[PDB]
């Protein structure tokens, strides 16, 4: 449960909360730099992320706007797919102000502070990036309910667990990866996952497990890729992912 902020945006945390902020912000920092992707190096640097406190929420939008036109909205713990949707549609990012307990440090379902500011946002200082996040959400309208689940499947395979073959290699940009200490090593460095060219139909076509090391991951080679994706028809690769079926899980 969050913090509900005051007149002027800022939001009491005490010591403790800010520990844990602290302690997830040192170690992932540490497993950063032949890992995550160089925007979200410098995503982190231009939002100006302490580690050492909580961010106050004006501060950081203030710095995501002046980059892209994107803020960051405070919401509580819960929000609906709906919700997340129609706020990434007028270019705000949710930020909930709860930070995960000392209990559950390492693995966490219900996204917190850490996982939004320190792994969504940083990406969203790259124009293409924020333009693709932005487009998508809108066009996220525009579809029916019943086409959630498939927009969600790419969303997934995207935004949270992508990553990029760049001229110095594999890399990651998926918030869902950088916000994890597990995910981000095992990302770029096992054996075990299968890594897919990125191709439309063929995220439609993937299943998924949320909780779990992911076993299959989809390689762009540039945003704009995501880019050209969603100003060309979704709608179309999404049936034809349809009548082709669904592909069989590497999970279980």
């Amino acid at each position: 449960v969050a913090h509900v902020p005051d007149a002027q945006g800022l939001v009491d945390y005490s010591a403790q909360e800010n520990r844990i902020w602290n302690i997830l912000f040192e170690r992932q920092l540490k497993l950063l730099p032949g890992r995550a992707c160089d925007e979200f190096l410098s995503g982190l640097q231009t939002l100006g992320l302490n580690s050492s406190t909580i961010p106050q929420l004006p501060e950081v939008s203030e710095r995501l706007k002046a980059k892209t036109g994107w803020q960051v909205a405070p919401v509580a713990a819960l929000i609906s797919a709906r919700e997340f949707f129609e706020l990434l549609a007028e270019k705000y990012f949710p930020a909930a102000t709860f930070i995960r307990s000392e209990e559950e440090l390492d693995y966490v379902q219900e996204p917190d502070i850490f996982h939004e500011l320190f792994g969504h946002c940083p990406m969203l200082t790259d124009r293409v990036y924020a333009e693709f996040v932005h487009d998508y959400a809108c066009k996220v309208l525009t579809f029916p309910e019943q086409d959630w689940p498939l927009l969600q499947r790419m969303f997934w395979f995207t935004v949270e667990f992508g990553l990029i073959k760049t001229p110095k290699g594999l890399r990651a940009y998926g918030g869902g990866i950088l916000s994890s200490i597990s995910e981000t090593v095992y990302c770029v460095e096992s054996d075990i996952p299968v890594r897919i060219l990125f191709d439309p139909v063929v995220a439609f076509r993937m299943p998924y497990r949320i909780d779990q090391l992911q076993p299959v991951y989809f390689v762009i080679d540039s945003y704009q890729n995501l880019y050209d994706f969603v100003l060309s028809d979704m709608g179309k690769f999404m049936d034809r992912a349809r009548e082709l079926g669904e592909l069989p899980p590497y999970f279980d």
